[PDB]
């Protein structure tokens, strides 16, 4: 484990504020597993935006964080656990293709729908 190798611009995430477990030391977002999702409607300027991150703790326990309410507020927060990782990946990407109608791997071709939840990249 050394020397230079694969270029690119590695990616750094930051454990969400809202959610517990940022707080507590070693909780880290599993991968790169974090897409905001937005969703606006024409009625009473009504948004809604919904969070999906993927942590992992040092207990071979991951679990999703889920938070959603009023774009602008802070909203409800949801948590889940779970012991096997695959089990919450199928949560991640099912979920998120449930919102987006479309592939996490094919996201090249993410295709937005009207009325459907959008995808964003937020900014620093």
């Amino acid at each position: 484990g050394s020397s230079g190798s694969s270029g690119a611009e590695k990616r750094i995430i930051r454990v969400d504020p809202t959610c517990p477990l940022s707080s507590n030391p070693g909780t880290q977002v599993y991968e790169d597993y974090n897409c905001t999702l937005n969703q606006t409607n024409i009625e009473n300027n009504n948004n809604k935006f919904y969070i999906i991150q993927l942590l992992q703790d040092s207990n071979r326990f991951f679990t999703c964080w889920n938070r959603w309410g009023r774009v602008g507020e802070v909203g409800q927060s949801k948590i889940n656990h779970f012991t096997r990782l695959e089990d919450a990946k199928k949560d991640f990407e099912k979920k998120f293709r449930e919102k987006t109608k479309n592939n996490w791997a094919e996201r090249d071709h993410f295709v937005s729908h009207p009325g459907k939840y959008t995808l964003i990249e937020v900014q620093a």
